[PDB]
Protein backbone atom coordinates (compact mmCIF):
# COMPACT_ATOMS: atom_id res chain seq x y z
CA UNK A 1 0.00 0.00 0.00
CA UNK A 2 2.37 2.59 0.34
CA UNK A 3 6.25 3.35 -1.81
CA UNK A 4 9.36 4.63 -0.18
CA UNK A 5 10.29 8.25 -0.51
CA UNK A 6 14.12 9.58 -1.38
CA UNK A 7 13.44 11.42 1.71
CA UNK A 8 12.68 7.86 4.07
CA UNK A 9 9.18 8.51 4.13
CA UNK A 10 6.54 5.81 2.73
CA UNK A 11 3.87 7.86 0.66
CA UNK A 12 0.25 5.89 0.13
CA UNK A 13 0.13 4.63 -3.65
CA UNK A 14 -3.52 5.41 -4.05
CA UNK A 15 -5.28 9.12 -2.55
CA UNK A 16 -7.92 11.18 -3.44
CA UNK A 17 -7.69 13.88 -5.53
CA UNK A 18 -9.85 17.64 -4.92
CA UNK A 19 -9.37 19.21 -7.54
CA UNK A 20 -13.57 20.35 -9.01
CA UNK A 21 -14.33 18.79 -5.39
CA UNK A 22 -17.33 21.52 -4.93
CA UNK A 23 -16.98 22.99 -1.33
CA UNK A 24 -19.93 22.13 -0.52
CA UNK A 25 -19.18 18.86 -1.57
CA UNK A 26 -15.32 17.82 -0.53
CA UNK A 27 -15.82 17.99 2.99
CA UNK A 28 -17.85 15.08 3.38
CA UNK A 29 -15.90 13.38 0.44
CA UNK A 30 -12.74 13.67 2.33
CA UNK A 31 -14.75 12.30 5.56
CA UNK A 32 -16.19 9.48 3.64
CA UNK A 33 -12.52 8.66 2.22
CA UNK A 34 -10.41 8.56 5.12
CA UNK A 35 -13.37 6.41 6.64
CA UNK A 36 -12.85 3.88 4.64
CA UNK A 37 -9.57 3.61 4.04
CA UNK A 38 -7.63 6.42 2.11
CA UNK A 39 -4.79 7.97 3.82
CA UNK A 40 -3.48 10.78 0.95
CA UNK A 41 -5.51 13.58 0.00
CA UNK A 42 -4.03 15.62 -3.12
CA UNK A 43 -4.87 19.63 -2.64
CA UNK A 44 -3.53 22.54 -3.51
CA UNK A 45 -3.77 26.47 -3.24
CA UNK A 46 -5.14 27.26 -6.43
CA UNK A 47 -8.29 24.93 -6.37
CA UNK A 48 -9.67 26.93 -3.86
CA UNK A 49 -10.90 24.27 -1.38
CA UNK A 50 -8.23 23.53 0.84
CA UNK A 51 -10.29 25.14 3.78
CA UNK A 52 -12.98 22.67 3.10
CA UNK A 53 -10.68 19.32 3.06
CA UNK A 54 -9.02 20.67 6.30
CA UNK A 55 -12.30 20.64 7.99
CA UNK A 56 -12.59 16.82 7.56
CA UNK A 57 -8.95 16.02 8.09
CA UNK A 58 -9.37 17.97 11.17
CA UNK A 59 -12.56 16.35 12.23
CA UNK A 60 -11.66 12.59 11.17
CA UNK A 61 -7.98 13.53 13.96
CA UNK A 62 -10.45 14.93 16.32
CA UNK A 63 -12.89 12.02 16.71
CA UNK A 64 -9.25 9.46 16.34
CA UNK A 65 -10.41 7.90 13.31
CA UNK A 66 -6.77 8.54 12.21
CA UNK A 67 -3.46 9.64 13.84
CA UNK A 68 -1.80 12.63 11.53
CA UNK A 69 1.38 10.28 11.52
CA UNK A 70 -1.05 8.07 9.07
CA UNK A 71 -2.03 10.39 6.92
CA UNK A 72 -0.04 11.61 3.70
CA UNK A 73 -1.32 15.14 3.13
CA UNK A 74 -0.39 16.93 -0.25
CA UNK A 75 -0.60 20.32 -1.49
CA UNK A 76 1.38 22.89 -4.17
CA UNK A 77 3.19 26.23 -4.53
CA UNK A 78 0.82 28.24 -7.05
CA UNK A 79 2.46 29.64 -9.95
CA UNK A 80 2.11 33.30 -8.69
CA UNK A 81 4.22 32.75 -5.71
CA UNK A 82 7.25 31.61 -6.93
CA UNK A 83 9.10 34.30 -5.64
CA UNK A 84 11.62 33.91 -2.75
CA UNK A 85 10.15 35.97 -0.27
CA UNK A 86 6.58 34.39 -0.89
CA UNK A 87 7.18 30.59 -0.63
CA UNK A 88 6.59 30.44 3.12
CA UNK A 89 3.56 32.51 3.09
CA UNK A 90 2.22 30.40 0.55
CA UNK A 91 2.81 27.41 2.08
CA UNK A 92 1.72 28.35 5.64
CA UNK A 93 -1.90 29.76 4.15
CA UNK A 94 -2.22 26.31 2.81
CA UNK A 95 -0.94 24.79 6.47
CA UNK A 96 -3.54 26.93 8.30
CA UNK A 97 -6.33 26.22 5.89
CA UNK A 98 -5.91 22.16 6.09
CA UNK A 99 -5.45 22.67 9.89
CA UNK A 100 -2.40 21.14 9.52
CA UNK A 101 1.37 22.19 11.27
CA UNK A 102 3.18 20.28 8.63
CA UNK A 103 2.73 18.73 4.89
CA UNK A 104 3.76 15.26 4.28
CA UNK A 105 4.80 16.51 0.76
CA UNK A 106 4.71 19.72 -1.28
CA UNK A 107 4.70 20.52 -4.71
CA UNK A 108 5.71 23.24 -7.05
CA UNK A 109 2.62 22.99 -9.36
CA UNK A 110 3.92 24.12 -12.42
CA UNK A 111 7.17 24.89 -13.58
CA UNK A 112 6.65 28.47 -14.41
CA UNK A 113 6.22 31.21 -12.38
CA UNK A 114 3.28 34.28 -12.92
CA UNK A 115 3.41 38.08 -11.49
CA UNK A 116 2.03 38.28 -8.06
CA UNK A 117 -1.25 39.36 -7.08
CA UNK A 118 -4.48 38.32 -6.48
CA UNK A 119 -5.19 36.85 -9.27
CA UNK A 120 -4.42 33.84 -10.03
CA UNK A 121 -3.66 33.87 -14.17
CA UNK A 122 -2.26 37.48 -14.47
CA UNK A 123 -2.92 38.22 -18.24
CA UNK A 124 -1.34 40.73 -20.37
CA UNK A 125 -4.18 42.89 -22.35
CA UNK A 126 -3.62 40.52 -25.22
CA UNK A 127 -4.16 37.17 -23.10
CA UNK A 128 -1.16 35.93 -22.82
CA UNK A 129 0.06 34.94 -19.03
CA UNK A 130 2.40 37.72 -17.52
CA UNK A 131 5.57 35.80 -16.70
CA UNK A 132 7.60 35.99 -12.98
CA UNK A 133 11.85 36.51 -14.04
CA UNK A 134 12.13 33.63 -11.25
CA UNK A 135 13.63 30.59 -12.04
CA UNK A 136 13.32 26.80 -11.45
CA UNK A 137 16.32 26.67 -9.42
CA UNK A 138 15.45 29.10 -6.45
CA UNK A 139 12.08 28.90 -5.98
CA UNK A 140 13.70 24.88 -5.67
CA UNK A 141 16.22 26.77 -2.79
CA UNK A 142 13.00 28.24 -1.20
CA UNK A 143 11.29 24.78 -1.44
CA UNK A 144 14.70 23.46 0.63
CA UNK A 145 14.21 25.84 2.83
CA UNK A 146 10.60 24.84 4.08
CA UNK A 147 12.09 21.49 5.00
CA UNK A 148 14.32 23.20 7.08
CA UNK A 149 12.01 24.96 9.60
CA UNK A 150 10.03 22.36 9.51
CA UNK A 151 6.69 23.10 7.52
CA UNK A 152 7.27 20.14 5.20
CA UNK A 153 8.55 16.92 5.80
CA UNK A 154 9.50 15.89 1.57
CA UNK A 155 9.48 19.02 -1.50
CA UNK A 156 8.61 17.90 -5.15
CA UNK A 157 7.61 19.23 -8.20
CA UNK A 158 4.63 18.51 -10.85
CA UNK A 159 4.27 19.14 -14.47
CA UNK A 160 8.59 19.33 -15.22
CA UNK A 161 9.20 17.57 -18.48
CA UNK A 162 12.80 15.80 -18.85
CA UNK A 163 14.48 18.85 -19.24
CA UNK A 164 13.39 20.43 -16.27
CA UNK A 165 13.71 17.68 -13.56
CA UNK A 166 17.68 17.11 -14.63
CA UNK A 167 18.17 21.18 -13.92
CA UNK A 168 16.54 20.55 -10.47
CA UNK A 169 19.10 17.15 -10.47
CA UNK A 170 21.74 19.25 -11.54
CA UNK A 171 21.31 22.77 -9.38
CA UNK A 172 25.10 23.56 -7.67
CA UNK A 173 24.36 23.33 -4.13
CA UNK A 174 21.54 20.85 -4.47
CA UNK A 175 20.26 20.07 -0.83
CA UNK A 176 17.37 17.86 -1.27
CA UNK A 177 16.37 15.81 -4.41
CA UNK A 178 12.74 15.65 -5.48
CA UNK A 179 10.74 13.39 -4.01
CA UNK A 180 7.76 13.34 -6.35
CA UNK A 181 7.18 14.74 -9.87
CA UNK A 182 3.53 14.27 -10.42
CA UNK A 183 2.39 14.35 -14.05
CA UNK A 184 -0.77 13.67 -16.19
CA UNK A 185 -0.71 9.96 -17.21
CA UNK A 186 -3.07 7.37 -18.15
CA UNK A 187 -3.75 4.86 -21.27
CA UNK A 188 -4.13 8.14 -23.71
CA UNK A 189 -1.02 9.91 -22.65
CA UNK A 190 1.10 6.80 -20.63
CA UNK A 191 4.30 9.16 -20.07
CA UNK A 192 6.96 6.06 -20.98
CA UNK A 193 9.96 8.32 -21.48
CA UNK A 194 9.37 10.77 -18.10
CA UNK A 195 8.71 8.33 -16.10
CA UNK A 196 11.53 6.18 -16.94
CA UNK A 197 13.48 8.99 -16.70
CA UNK A 198 12.02 10.08 -13.05
CA UNK A 199 11.95 6.49 -11.91
CA UNK A 200 15.98 5.70 -12.85
CA UNK A 201 16.54 8.80 -10.67
CA UNK A 202 14.47 7.49 -7.52
CA UNK A 203 12.17 10.08 -8.06
CA UNK A 204 8.37 8.68 -7.62
CA UNK A 205 6.02 9.90 -10.21
CA UNK A 206 2.48 10.26 -9.13
CA UNK A 207 -0.46 10.14 -12.16
CA UNK A 208 -3.08 12.68 -12.12
CA UNK A 209 -6.14 12.67 -14.37
CA UNK A 210 -6.16 8.94 -14.26
CA UNK A 211 -9.64 8.45 -15.34
CA UNK A 212 -8.93 11.19 -18.04
CA UNK A 213 -10.50 14.20 -16.25
CA UNK A 214 -14.26 13.64 -17.16
CA UNK A 215 -14.99 16.62 -15.36
CA UNK A 216 -12.69 19.41 -16.41
CA UNK A 217 -14.09 22.64 -17.52
CA UNK A 218 -12.84 22.58 -21.16
CA UNK A 219 -13.89 19.26 -22.16
CA UNK A 220 -15.82 19.19 -25.58
CA UNK A 221 -18.28 15.78 -26.25
CA UNK A 222 -15.69 14.67 -29.23
CA UNK A 223 -12.83 14.28 -26.89
CA UNK A 224 -11.48 10.66 -26.22
CA UNK A 225 -13.04 9.02 -23.08
CA UNK A 226 -11.22 6.57 -21.19
CA UNK A 227 -14.16 5.24 -18.92
CA UNK A 228 -16.36 4.76 -22.18
CA UNK A 229 -13.36 3.11 -23.98
CA UNK A 230 -15.06 -0.37 -25.09
CA UNK A 231 -11.37 -2.33 -24.98
CA UNK A 232 -11.01 -0.89 -21.60
CA UNK A 233 -13.96 -1.98 -20.40
CA UNK A 234 -13.54 -5.26 -21.95
CA UNK A 235 -10.56 -5.95 -19.57
CA UNK A 236 -12.73 -4.57 -16.42
CA UNK A 237 -15.32 -7.24 -17.39
CA UNK A 238 -12.50 -10.13 -17.63
CA UNK A 239 -11.41 -9.42 -14.46
CA UNK A 240 -14.92 -8.08 -12.77
CA UNK A 241 -14.13 -4.70 -11.98
CA UNK A 242 -15.24 -1.38 -13.12
CA UNK A 243 -13.52 0.42 -15.74
CA UNK A 244 -12.27 2.98 -12.94
CA UNK A 245 -10.85 0.19 -10.90
CA UNK A 246 -8.81 -0.81 -13.35
CA UNK A 247 -7.71 2.69 -14.52
CA UNK A 248 -7.15 3.07 -10.63
CA UNK A 249 -4.88 -0.39 -10.82
CA UNK A 250 -2.78 0.19 -13.93
CA UNK A 251 -0.62 2.53 -12.58
CA UNK A 252 -0.42 0.86 -9.54
CA UNK A 253 1.44 -1.61 -11.30
CA UNK A 254 4.16 0.73 -12.65
CA UNK A 255 5.31 1.62 -9.53
CA UNK A 256 2.74 5.14 -9.49
CA UNK A 257 1.38 6.65 -7.13
CA UNK A 258 -2.36 8.01 -8.34
CA UNK A 259 -4.95 10.25 -7.20
CA UNK A 260 -7.94 9.65 -8.91
CA UNK A 261 -11.13 12.56 -8.11
CA UNK A 262 -14.22 11.94 -6.45
CA UNK A 263 -17.01 13.47 -4.46
CA UNK A 264 -19.30 10.72 -4.83
CA UNK A 265 -19.69 8.74 -1.74
CA UNK A 266 -20.22 5.32 -3.91
CA UNK A 267 -17.10 6.27 -6.01
CA UNK A 268 -14.62 7.13 -3.49
CA UNK A 269 -15.21 3.75 -2.21
CA UNK A 270 -14.97 1.75 -4.83
CA UNK A 271 -12.39 3.47 -6.45
CA UNK A 272 -10.51 1.97 -3.07
CA UNK A 273 -11.13 -1.58 -3.96
CA UNK A 274 -8.05 -2.11 -5.79
CA UNK A 275 -5.72 -4.03 -4.23
CA UNK A 276 -7.29 -7.15 -4.41
CA UNK A 277 -6.78 -8.38 -8.05
CA UNK A 278 -3.88 -8.29 -10.66
CA UNK A 279 -3.95 -6.91 -14.60
CA UNK A 280 -1.73 -9.67 -16.42
CA UNK A 281 1.69 -8.20 -18.31
CA UNK A 282 -0.21 -8.42 -21.36
CA UNK A 283 -3.16 -6.56 -19.82
CA UNK A 284 -0.71 -4.01 -19.07
CA UNK A 285 0.89 -3.85 -22.16
CA UNK A 286 -2.32 -3.44 -24.06
CA UNK A 287 -3.50 -0.44 -21.86
CA UNK A 288 -0.20 1.24 -22.84
CA UNK A 289 -0.65 0.62 -26.68
CA UNK A 290 -3.36 2.73 -26.35
CA UNK A 291 -1.27 5.74 -25.67
CA UNK A 292 -2.18 8.63 -28.19
CA UNK A 293 -0.05 11.30 -26.57
CA UNK A 294 -3.68 13.24 -25.38
CA UNK A 295 -3.10 15.82 -22.97
CA UNK A 296 -6.19 16.95 -21.00
CA UNK A 297 -4.17 19.61 -18.63
CA UNK A 298 -2.35 22.09 -21.35
CA UNK A 299 -2.96 25.83 -21.50
CA UNK A 300 -2.93 28.24 -24.13
CA UNK A 301 -2.55 31.06 -22.44
CA UNK A 302 0.55 30.12 -20.91
CA UNK A 303 2.30 28.09 -24.10
CA UNK A 304 4.85 31.11 -24.41
CA UNK A 305 5.78 31.07 -20.98
CA UNK A 306 9.51 30.37 -21.07
CA UNK A 307 9.31 27.29 -18.80
CA UNK A 308 5.84 26.01 -19.88
CA UNK A 309 6.55 22.32 -20.21
CA UNK A 310 4.94 21.37 -22.98
N1 LIG B 1 -0.55 18.57 -10.51
C1 LIG B 1 -1.41 19.10 -11.37
O1 LIG B 1 -1.14 19.93 -12.23
C2 LIG B 1 -2.75 18.39 -11.47
C3 LIG B 1 -3.57 18.55 -12.61
C4 LIG B 1 -4.81 17.84 -12.70
C5 LIG B 1 -5.18 17.00 -11.64
N2 LIG B 1 -4.35 16.92 -10.48
C6 LIG B 1 -4.79 16.12 -9.25
O2 LIG B 1 -5.25 14.87 -9.75
C7 LIG B 1 -6.63 14.61 -9.32
C8 LIG B 1 -7.30 13.63 -10.27
O3 LIG B 1 -7.42 14.25 -11.60
P1 LIG B 1 -8.75 14.94 -12.14
O4 LIG B 1 -9.56 15.56 -11.05
O5 LIG B 1 -8.31 15.83 -13.25
O6 LIG B 1 -9.62 13.77 -12.83
P2 LIG B 1 -9.84 12.18 -12.65
O7 LIG B 1 -9.52 11.77 -11.31
O8 LIG B 1 -9.18 11.55 -13.83
O9 LIG B 1 -11.42 12.11 -12.96
C9 LIG B 1 -12.33 12.75 -12.02
C10 LIG B 1 -13.71 12.53 -12.67
O10 LIG B 1 -14.00 11.13 -12.70
C11 LIG B 1 -15.25 10.85 -12.11
N3 LIG B 1 -15.15 9.58 -11.46
C12 LIG B 1 -14.40 9.24 -10.33
N4 LIG B 1 -14.52 7.98 -9.99
C13 LIG B 1 -15.39 7.45 -10.93
C14 LIG B 1 -15.85 6.15 -11.03
N5 LIG B 1 -15.54 5.12 -10.21
N6 LIG B 1 -16.70 5.93 -12.10
C15 LIG B 1 -17.08 6.95 -12.97
N7 LIG B 1 -16.60 8.23 -12.85
C16 LIG B 1 -15.74 8.45 -11.81
C17 LIG B 1 -15.44 11.98 -11.09
O11 LIG B 1 -16.84 12.18 -10.88
P3 LIG B 1 -17.48 12.57 -9.45
O12 LIG B 1 -16.49 13.40 -8.68
O13 LIG B 1 -18.77 13.31 -9.87
O14 LIG B 1 -17.81 11.23 -8.76
C18 LIG B 1 -14.86 13.18 -11.88
O15 LIG B 1 -15.80 13.71 -12.80
C19 LIG B 1 -7.19 16.06 -9.22
O16 LIG B 1 -8.42 16.15 -8.54
C20 LIG B 1 -6.01 16.75 -8.55
O17 LIG B 1 -6.01 16.39 -7.16
C21 LIG B 1 -3.15 17.57 -10.39
O1 LIG C 1 -3.34 22.71 -12.57
C1 LIG C 1 -4.11 21.82 -11.98
O2 LIG C 1 -3.79 21.22 -10.95
C2 LIG C 1 -5.45 21.50 -12.59
O3 LIG C 1 -5.83 22.56 -13.49
C3 LIG C 1 -6.23 23.78 -12.94
C4 LIG C 1 -6.81 23.91 -11.69
C5 LIG C 1 -7.19 25.18 -11.28
F1 LIG C 1 -7.74 25.27 -10.07
C6 LIG C 1 -7.01 26.32 -12.06
C7 LIG C 1 -6.42 26.17 -13.34
C8 LIG C 1 -6.03 24.91 -13.73
C9 LIG C 1 -5.38 24.72 -15.06
S1 LIG C 1 -5.96 25.67 -16.28
N1 LIG C 1 -4.26 24.02 -15.20
C10 LIG C 1 -3.54 23.95 -16.46
C11 LIG C 1 -2.23 24.72 -16.43
C12 LIG C 1 -1.87 25.64 -15.43
C13 LIG C 1 -0.64 26.28 -15.48
C14 LIG C 1 0.27 26.01 -16.50
BR1 LIG C 1 1.94 26.82 -16.59
C15 LIG C 1 -0.09 25.11 -17.50
C16 LIG C 1 -1.31 24.47 -17.47
F2 LIG C 1 -1.63 23.61 -18.43
BR1 LIG D 1 3.76 25.92 -16.71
Amino acid sequence: SRILLNNGAKMPILGLGTWKSPPGQVTEAVKVAIDVGYRHIDCAHVYQNENEVGVAIQEKLREQVVKREELFIVSKLWCTYHEKGLVKGACQKTLSDLKLDYLDLYLIHWPSGFKPGKEFFPLDESGNVVPSDTNILDTWAAMEELVDEGLVKAIGISNFNHLQVEMILNKPGLKYKPAVNQIECHPYLTQEKLIQYCQSKGIVVTAYSPLGSPDRPWAKPEDPSLLEDPRIKAIAAKHNKTTAQVLIRFPMQRNLVVIPKSVTPERIAENFKVFDFELSSQDMTTLLSYNRNWRVCALLSCTSHKDYPF
